């Protein structure tokens, strides 16, 4: 009965900030709140004084509307979210927003909202785990050991991205991810049988999931079962099926997905508080006893799991006091001490396609850099990502480096964000760029997040040729360069692509996409000096004019750049004088100072022609009214690759041509 | 047997397009073969001469890189795809590009390639076969009554969207939609069981699939057997999982991955055709027998099958003609005339919310444009895309014309492809603004097959409020405006809105995407009269500077022209005369014509002002070097919309400052 009263403090607490906030989701609150009780207070291992330790189950509110549940316990368990924390809930400037967010919220362990991909993220924070734990674990020093834990609702279990990561699980069998499925036949907009009538447990089984249901969500001890036998089949990933009835307690709207997205209100509250036996007659109440519960059974459990976790890694630092140093440094994002000496230079009159290039990045990298994790999305051998001396990531070995992440772009991309949340590793995931689509709202969550992790997207233009215009980029470079905090970096050859590489892995609060070509392309004199310094500008002079002054400037990215900068012998020729501009990123070149950018695209000249294989959507930024862009507006073709690029107009002659068109 | 010879036919001439083109994938041509000639030969009903008859059995060949075997298939059976059009395979102009392309190949029901979608695809043709028979059948005459196939592979069962489209399918029972599995053990990358060991099987009937498994993919006989069973069961859908060996025939790389994604090579090729008995000495032999096998079994069987059609469809118009005239004007796009007749109007000083307005058309147009069919991702209460005086469409029936997409916004998209593929439908699809992440892959399949889809997007700002920045759309206006052949539309008012949907019901070659605000827009003077006219110019003068030429030009789309309007007002007041354009559409704009635009955005005026509650990007195509914008190039916040709105800037005095400063 202690617990009961627990149990409904939660219930209230939520309900109560949801009044007052006039916004907010009650109904998973109410019917979730046991199993979520019985979860943080009986299993999971965490210190409400530090919800930054390194070795703390993790936890993922997939059904992020439910926040008030997550706020409540967090509040209730001593974590610094306070009573007026809570009396803010949804308000500008809260530590309680609306939907989980990672950052902003103390013991807040993922931003979730956008359904299914919670799921994803934590399959993501498993993976790390177990990578950890192979890795630096030896003889007694368990010091990588914990579950990932999560709670998601029917939506969840719609959306594909679930689907693809729960068979991803399953297949490294991933066995401290349990999952606590909210079953309430209950989705946003009406009864789940309007959409839904599978069997998740038939499913879950196929994909090699252990699955375990509970009849009555209001039933503690059962719940607790159900998560001792999750733990007790290290095999398997485990779900567990929870039974409950949406907005529990509410007489009128109970059973109805009227309860789920707005707040009961003021006569149905009381009713509800009635059905409750829930006496106290002031708002946001909460007795001494039930602080006193959670002070026992989390609190004082978490303080005393993480001082013996601290007290073994002090012997563990004495015992293999490198591989302590090692992991020390990897919490903390630190890239060992001259790394850098071993990456590749490309010397003047080499070639290279800059998804070559990376992949020598990417083996220069896994040899000095021994947090480096990641993989290719069944593309492997097209974007060069493998790592050639490194193990494969399997169920067999947890220690290699190697991740097959399948057919499964979007699930990867929220994986990523998992391993990157998780911390001690650096992660990097690789597919087509025109397939950059299909994980868009992983990207845009690494991005909220400030997650620093890097997409490698190879064949990154209509250059692709044969396989024609479903697989040639187009608009996907402006798609990414509008997005906030994302840093998107297209190199002009091999040395460039080496400074992008850094860049990328040097990241500390924001996702890097490197664009990346399938065709050779020359190594640039103007950008093999202080390569580095030149790519973190964003952009940079890469050919000067012969006066201070050009007639005009070009600007072009990645593969366009060897091209403008033979259009500029062309147009000396023709007394045309032209500088070129090398512009990797935009965005970096943005953050530049007034004085910087004025200095590499001067005021007074006018006349600038952008010159890019992907949508002109953008470039105005930097031509004006009065300048022109050669990009391309329409979708591409199936042809060899260089015959599409002639026939869009990619060749010196019509870049020459356009260009003395427009001064 | 002519069989087997017709299959090997198949088979080489897939081999000898490749080798010729020295670009493709050989492997699955191999080992699909036998299944797919079973399927084309003995039972689809379809007519090569042609390929647009509307009763015709629907075929998507999801694993589209398969596409040799596509082709091959269509010119042994008399399509007008001819031997010249086979040996230039994945060249320039060719009629035989690399993946399928709908309306580019005669016999191509689908364009395919990004893996997954496919399937999607094929569920929203069957979709539309449902609804279409229950509207228009009737006694004796069976005017819609056809079947939907589709070949996939392993990769297309790992995607999300395959998973959340067959969940939709299973719930659904579309009985009429049976998936051929080519299940090879063969990956993109390696050996299907480095990323993937579910059971696909046990998955499948889980959601409500039938699974028949044919154990050996050259028994053309367990293939048949396996399709009739399909038939039968018109409960559910059919998945065959048809057990093959990629590259049968290739003595060094069948069985392997090497086989998938490259010519087999001059020599290899010839210890294939050895393998087959294949003794011919040119290229690309057809036997005189296998044309004549294929002109019995489709071209024969085609022509009879369409006549009989053709004539129960004549008793049909002559026993329901204002019924059968309907079906006709549908199977041709056409809207009936006088259809926005009872289009709503919003007087001046009314408010309106652009999703309440929208909803309003939807409702108008489901009660005078029969065809229209479309539904929601699980938001119909918030997107408003419910048609009240209509039925739901579910297995029980398909007369129902709302439907219920779940929390499934990707197969959502790809099924809204399917249904404009089908002919005789006008759909339409909702979610969120923020969410069109989620189904960008299929959007983009729409803008390349030029199907004339709407998606209704609401929530379309950091006006949502306290959901918070995962809720908050910043970048996704720009993320589609950058994209081929997609048109955006964001109203500025109830009227604008109206128009905007007009524009969009009548679109017959491009998506038109909806962007729709949850909070109420002021009608505006400027956008009352002549409405229609003046959002198809894409921008207009919505009120005008007193004088000749204006100080400044204020450029506003969406709930930013009534601040606009008002930043004009105080404008004046102290002593700068701006006129205020609103741009609904930047692409309906760019088409109008060169004096239409100078028109709008004099070349004189040079100080203009853009304001918009989204990303800056692709702004300064319009307002350039020396004009301004006030957007949003940061995430959103959790709390009130006014709040936030007031915070980033959206305020009279914001705006005229920011005006005043760039004077
Ligand atoms: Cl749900
Ligand atoms: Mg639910
Ligand atoms: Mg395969």
């Amino acid at each position: 009965s202690i617990e009961q009263l627990s149990i409904n403090t939660i219930r209230t607490l939520s309900i109560d900030a949801i009044e007052k906030a006039n916004s907010g989701h009650p109904g998973m609150p109410m019917g979730a709140a046991p199993m979520a009780y019985t979860l943080w207070t009986q299993f999971m291992k965490h210190n409400p004084n530090n919800p930054t330790w390194f070795n703390r189950d993790r936890f993922v509110l997939s059904a992020g509307h439910g926040s008030m549940l997550l706020y409540s316990l967090l509040h209730l368990s001593g974590y610094d979210v306070t009573m007026d924390d809570l009396k803010n809930f949804r308000q500008w400037g809260s530590k309680t927003p609306g939907h989980p967010e990672y950052g902003h919220t103390a013991g807040v362990d993922a931003t979730t909202g956008p359904l299914g991909q919670g799921i994803a993220t934590a399959v993501g924070m498993a993976m790390a785990e177990r990578h950890l734990a192979a890795k630096y674990n030896r003889d007694a020093y368990n010091i990588v050991d914990h579950y990932t834990y999560a709670i998601c609702g029917d939506g969840d279990l719609m959306e594909g991205v679930s689907a693809e990561a729960s068979s991803l699980a399953a297949h490294l069998q991933l066995g401290r991810l349990v999952v606590l499925y909210d079953s309430n036949d209950i989705s946003l907009d009406g009864d789940l049988n309007r959409s839904f009538s599978e069997s998740v447990e038939d499913r879950y089984k196929a994909y090699g999931w252990q699955v375990i249901r509970v009849e009555d969500g209001n039933d503690i001890e059962a719940i607790a079962k159900a998560i001792e036998e999750a733990k007790a089949d290290e095999k398997r990933p485990t779900l567990i099926e929870v039974r409950t009835t949406i907005g529990f307690g509410s007489p009128n709207k109970s059973g109805k997905s009227a309860s789920h997205g707005s707040p009961l209100g003021v006569e149905e509250t009381k009713l509800t508080k009635e059905a409750y036996a829930w006496t106290a007659e002031q708002d946001f109440h909460v007795a001494e006893e039930v602080y006193e519960n959670f002070r026992k059974t989390v609190q004082d459990v978490g303080e005393t799991a993480q001082a013996e976790w601290n007290t073994m890694l002090g012997e563990y630092a004495q015992a293999y006091p490198e591989l302590a140093n090692e992991l020390q440094a990897a919490m903390n994002g630190l890239l060992p001490e001259g790394w850098e000496q071993n990456l590749p230079t490309y010397e003047l009159g080499s070639k290279a396609a800059t998804r070559n290039s990376s992949g020598a990045v990417i083996n220069a990298i896994a040899e000095s850099v021994p947090s480096f994790f990641g993989g290719s999305a069944d593309l492997a051998g097209s974007n060069k990502t493998y790592m050639n001396n490194e193990k494969d990531f399997t169920r067999d070995d947890y220690s290699g480096k190697n991740i097959w992440y399948g057919v499964r772009e979007f699930a990867m991309g929220a994986a990523m964000n998992g391993i990157a949340l998780h911390g001690g590793l650096k992660t990097y995931g690789g597919t087509f760029f025109v397939f950059s689509d299909y994980l868009r709202p992983a990207i845009r969550l690494a991005a909220l997040m400030q997650l620093p992790v890097t997409y490698v997207f190879t064949h990154d233009s209509i250059a692709v040729g044969e396989d024609g215009p479903t697989h040639e980029p187009i608009e996907q470079l402006a798609a990414l360069r509008a997005m906030p905090n994302v840093s998107v970096i297209r190199p002009a050859d091999g040395n460039e692509s080496v400074a992008a590489w850094r860049l990328a892995l040097e990241s500390t609060n924001k996702p890097t996409a490197l664009v990346l070509t399938r065709q050779d392309l020359p190594t640039l004199e103007g950008a093999k000096d202080d390569t580095y310094e030149k790519v973190a500008k964003g952009a940079y002079v890469v050919s000067a004019s012969k006066k201070e002054t050009a007639d005009v400037i070009l600007l072009a990215t990645g593969s366009e750049v060897s091209l403008a900068v033979e259009a500029q012998k062309a147009l000396a020729v023709d007394g045309v004088d032209a500088s070129v501009v090398s512009m990797p990123s935009m965005d970096r070149f943005e953050a530049q100072t007034a004085e910087y950018k004025e200095s590499v695209l001067p005021k007074a000249v006018t006349k600038r022609f952008a010159i890019e294989m992907g949508a002109t959507f953008g470039w105005h930024r930097y031509v004006g009214l009065e300048g022109d862009v050669l990009g391309i507006d329409t979708f591409g073709a199936s042809a060899p690759g260089e015959k599409i690029m002639e026939e869009y107009g990619f060749t010196v002659e019509n870049v020459v041509r356009k260009v003395k068109e427009m001064l």
